[PDB]
């Protein structure tokens, strides 16, 4: 049924159109830490604990 | 029953004929178009849409 058709001199018969779409992304942040004391590292029985 | 059998003295006994047929085909025309404006081409965010 929907087949484009024209004659020898053709004007204003079949029109088309176009469309575009968009996407997204985002960023987050993370972290953690730990704490110690000097007496712990100095008087520990194990060297190289750090 | 329908074998072509000849005889010692025979003429005008077994005639045959032939036939031919014809085929045909035709061509058609297709086409379509699209339109735009100067405002769309100039003020569109993305260049090279065309």
């Amino acid at each position: 049924s929907k087949l484009p058709l024209l004659t020898e001199n053709g004007g204003r018969v079949n029109r088309v159109g176009f469309t575009r779409i968009a996407r997204e992304g985002s960023i987050h942040k993370f972290g953690f830490f730990y704490e110690f004391t000097q007496e712990s590292i100095d008087f520990d029985s194990d060297d190289g604990l750090m």
